[PDB]
C-alpha cells in the first residue's frame, strides 16, 4: 500500500512510515543492510520535493542509518541518492540508498525473509 | 571563515551560506560541477547533526542541485555522503558530494579559478 514507482510495495516489507516518508527493505540488498527511504509521494526528481518532504526525507533517513548501522553491525555508513537516468536511477521515484559499511566489504531473498527483517527492524523505531 | 575538518575555507570559494549551511567548490571537481554541501557546525558522523541541521543541509543541498545541474549543463545529478571512516570519509566533517551528471561521463585548479567557479555560482541564488 505504498508506491515506488510502479509498484506496490507491501507493508509487510516496510518497517518505518511517518507523516511524509516511509523505509523499506530490498529484495537483493548490495550489502546486509541496504535498505532504502522514500518519501510517500512518488516524485521522480529531488527538485520536485517540497522542502517539507526533504527536511522529512532525510530526518528519517538519518533514523534509519543509525538503526540499520546498529543492527547489521556497521561502523560506517554510505548514503547516495541516485536522483535522475544519467546518475543510474532505475525507478522513476526519489529515494536514498542508506548502506552499513565495515571494514573491508545472489543476495536474493524471499518474501518472508524480507518481511523478516523488516520485524527486525521495526523494533528499533517503537 | 567556514570551517570544514581543520581547515579553514575562504569565502571566495564558498557560493552559499543558509542560517545553518554552506556551500563551496573543490580544488580537484571529480565531475565538473562537483560541489560540497555542509552543516557550519562540524561534526564528523550524520548521526550528530541536530534535525534542524538535518532539513537545512538537505534543502541546501536541494537548491544547490538545481543550479549546478543548471550551470553546468548535467541531465541529473549524483548525490552522495560518506558518513564515516569506512564509508571512505577522509574530512572528519559531514558533507553532502552533489555531482551534476551528463550522458557518458588532474581537474586541480587555482584558488582564482576555485573562487571564479563560486562567483558563476553565486549568481544562481541571487
Ligand atoms: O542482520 C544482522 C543480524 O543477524 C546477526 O548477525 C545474527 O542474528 C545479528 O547479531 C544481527 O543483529
Ligand atoms: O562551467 C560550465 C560553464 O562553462 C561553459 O561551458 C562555457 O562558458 C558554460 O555555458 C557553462 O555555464
Amino acid at each position: 500500500s505504498f508506491r515506488f514507482g510502479q509498484h506496490l510495495i507491501k507493508p509487510s516489507v516496510v518497517f518505518l512510515k511517518t507523516e511524509l516518508s516511509f523505509a523499506l527493505v530490498n529484495r537483493k540488498p548490495v550489502v546486509p543492510g541496504h535498505v532504502l527511504v522514500c518519501p510517500l509521494r512518488p516524485v521522480e526528481r529531488f527538485h520536485d520535493l517540497r522542502p517539507d518532504e526533504v527536511a522529512d526525507l532525510f530526518q528519517t533517513t538519518q533514523r534509519v542509518g543509525t538503526v540499520v548501522e546498529k543492527h547489521f553491525h556497521g561502523t560506517s555508513l554510505t548514503f547516495s541518492m541516485q536522483d535522475g537516468p544519467e546518475a543510474g536511477q532505475t525507478v522513476k521515484h526519489v529515494h536514498v540508498h542508506v548502506l552499513p559499511r565495515k571494514a573491508g566489504d545472489a543476495s536474493w531473498r524471499s518474501e518472508e525473509e524480507m518481511a523478516a527483517e523488516a520485524a527486525a527492524l521495526r523494533v528499533y523505531f517503537q
